[PDB]
C-alpha cells in the first residue's frame, strides 16, 4: 500500500515564509486589467512595478479528499484609490470551499457568486474566514503593513482566473476621504 | 442556485475559543480504555475527573469539496507517566487528509496507518502539520499549559474512533526521569 509521509513545517506568523514551499511572486505588471484606474496602474508599473503579493504554497497531487495549504503576504499599497489585492479566482471545481486564517496586518476578503452577488468580510489577526462552495474570493490589504494569512483548500479545487481577469469583482475597495469604502465597481 | 453565506469568526489564540461554535468537552471519564495505566486512570476519574480537552467545531453538512474547521484545547496532564492526548481517529472516508495549525503550547501528533506504523511529529506555535490520507491522528500535550491548535478537514471526512478505542497507537508518549519519550506501546 502507498501511504504518503506526514510532515510538519514551521510558518513564521511574522513573515509568512514557509521554508521549502513553492514560492510565487506577483508584481503589479502581472496584473494588467485588474485595477479600475488604468493610468495609475501603468504609471506605478513604469515607476516601480512593486510586488503586490507573494505566495508560499504546499500542494499535493489533485486528488479528491486531499488538502493543499498556502500563506500569502499581501503588500500594502494602492493603485489610485484602490487598495492592493490578489487577482482573485473561482475554483476549477466550483463547489470546493476554502478556509482562511488571518495572521497579521489588516485586510479583508471580497467574495462573489457566479451571478455577481457580493460579500465583504473584514480580516484581522485571528479571523478565520469560511469561503463556501461556488464563491470567487479575493483578499485586500487595507493597512500600511503586510497582510499575511494562511489558506487551506481542497487539493483538487484548481483555479479559475479568467472570469475575474476580464470582468473583475462587482464591488471594489478604496480609500476615499481618509476612509476605507466598499463601493460598486464603476466598470462591471 | 442556492449559495451558503460566507462568514468570518474570531479565534482566540490564548484560549482557543470560537464563539458560536459547537462546544464539546472530554473528561477522563470519557476515555476509558485509552491510557496504559488503567489504575491511574481509575483513581484520577474517582478523584477529579479532569477535562482532558475541549473542541470548538464549525461544521458543514457532509458533502464532497466542502470544509470544516475546529480548535482543540488540550489540557496539560498525565495518566501515570503518559501525557494527556486526544482520543484519536481515522476518517470514515479513509482517504481524507487534514491540516493542523499549532497556536499555543507544546506538543505533537501521533499518526499511524491502517498497518499500524506510527509517526510522531513535534508541534510548537507556528507548526503546520499535513495529515495525509489514511493516517489516524492523535494530538499529545507534553507541556505545562494548554496545547491549542486549529484543524481544517474535509466536511465529509467523518470520524472512525472504533479501532483506536480498542487497540490504541503502536507508540505512547510518556515522561520518564524528567524526559519526554516516545516509545513502543507495551500493550501493542
Ligand atoms: O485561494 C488560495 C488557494 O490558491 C490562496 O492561497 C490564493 O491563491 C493566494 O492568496 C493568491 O491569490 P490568487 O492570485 O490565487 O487569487
Ligand atoms: O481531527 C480533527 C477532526 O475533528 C480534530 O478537530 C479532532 O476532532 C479534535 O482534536 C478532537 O480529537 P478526537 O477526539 O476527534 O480524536
Ligand atoms: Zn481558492
Ligand atoms: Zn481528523
Amino acid at each position: 500500500m502507498m501511504y504518503k509521509e506526514p510532515f510538519g513545517v514551521k510558518v513564521d506568523f511574522e513573515t509568512g515564509i514557509i521554508e521549502g514551499a513553492k514560492k510565487s511572486v506577483r508584481r503589479l505588471s502581472d496584473m494588467e486589467g485588474y485595477f479600475v484606474d488604468e493610468r495609475a496602474w501603468k504609471e506605478l508599473v513604469e515607476k516601480e512595478d512593486p510586488v503586490v503579493y507573494e505566495v508560499y504554497a504546499v500542494e499535493q497531487e489533485e486528488k479528491e479528499g486531499d488538502l493543499n495549504f498556502a500563506t500569502t503576504v499581501l503588500y500594502p499599497g494602492k493603485v489610485g484609490k484602490e487598495f492592493f489585492f490578489t487577482k482573485g479566482h473561482f475554483h476549477a471545481k466550483l463547489d470546493r470551499a476554502e478556509v482562511y486564517v488571518a495572521l497579521k496586518g489588516k485586510g479583508g476578503m471580497l467574495l462573489q457568486t457566479p451571478e455577481g452577488d457580493a460579500k465583504w468580510i473584514s480580516m484581522e489577526p485571528g479571523t478565520v474566514v469560511y469561503v463556501p462552495p461556488y464563491w470567487a474570493h479575493r483578499t485586500v490589504n487595507i493597512g500600511d503593513e503586510p497582510f499575511i494569512f494562511l489558506a487551506i483548500y481542497p487539493a483538487d479545487a484548481g483555479h479559475d482566473y479568467g472570469t475575474i481577469a476580464e470582468k473583475g469583482f462587482s464591488k471594489i475597495v478604496i480609500e476615499e476621504n481618509g476612509e476605507v469604502k466598499v463601493v460598486d465597481n464603476p466598470r462591471w
